[PDB]
C-alpha cells in the first residue's frame, strides 16, 4: 500500500511509519502527511495548490478505513519552505488540508490547517482564516475543525496527520 500511496486498517501514526520505505527526497524541508479516512465516503483526490515546493509521491484516492500517504517537499534547490494545500473529493464538497513548514524559522513559525467545504479553498484563506475557514492552527497542538482532528510537528523534517470523520 505505502508504495501506492493508501493503506488499508492502519491509522496515522502507523501510515506514517511506512513513509520511509517507499520515499527518499533529497529537500530540507518537508512534510510527510497520512489522512485518516474514517467516513463513509471515498476521499477522492482532486488536486493540490502549490505555495511552496510539490507534492512528490503518488496521490491516491481514500477509501474509508484507509490511510493516505504522501510527501510534500521544498523545491530543490530553493531556500523557500514546505507550503501546500491539498484538496479531495467528500461528495460534492471538497476537504483542504494544508500546512506550512518555513524555511526561514527565524522569522516564521510552522502551520496547519484544515477546512471542508464547498470549494478548492486558497493558501492564502486558509493562513488567514477567511472565506469560512478558522485561523491556522500552529504547528506541535493538536487542531479541531468541524470534527476533523489534525497535528503538524514543528520540525523543518515534518509529519502532518489528518483523522477525518465526515
Amino acid at each position: 500500500g505505502a508504495a501506492l500511496g493508501v493503506i488499508a486498517k492502519v491509522g496515522v501514526d502507523a501510515a506514517l511509519q511506512q513513509i520511509d520505505d517507499v520515499w527518499k527526497g533529497k529537500t530540507v524541508r518537508y512534510w510527510k502527511c497520512a489522512v485518516e479516512n474514517r467516513s463513509s465516503k471515498t476521499l477522492y483526490a482532486l488536486g493540490t495548490t502549490q505555495e511552496s515546493g510539490s507534492m512528490t509521491t503518488v496521490f491516491a484516492d481514500i477509501p474509508p478505513k484507509s490511510t493516505g500517504v504522501f510527501v510534500w517537499e521544498k523545491s530543490r534547490g530553493a531556500a523557500k519552505g514546505a507550503v501546500g494545500v491539498v484538496h479531495y473529493k467528500y461528495g460534492n464538497k471538497v476537504l483542504n488540508i494544508m500546512a506550512s513548514i518555513p524555511y526561514d524559522w527565524n522569522l516564521y513559525k510552522a502551520w496547519a490547517n484544515v477546512h471542508l467545504s464547498d470549494h478548492k479553498e486558497s493558501f492564502s484563506d486558509l493562513y488567514k482564516g477567511k472565506n469560512g475557514a478558522k485561523y491556522p492552527t500552529r504547528a506541535g497542538n493538536w487542531g479541531e475543525v468541524d470534527g476533523t482532528k489534525f497535528f503538524l510537528t514543528e520540525k523543518s523534517h515534518a509529519e502532518f496527520k489528518v483523522i477525518f470523520s465526515g
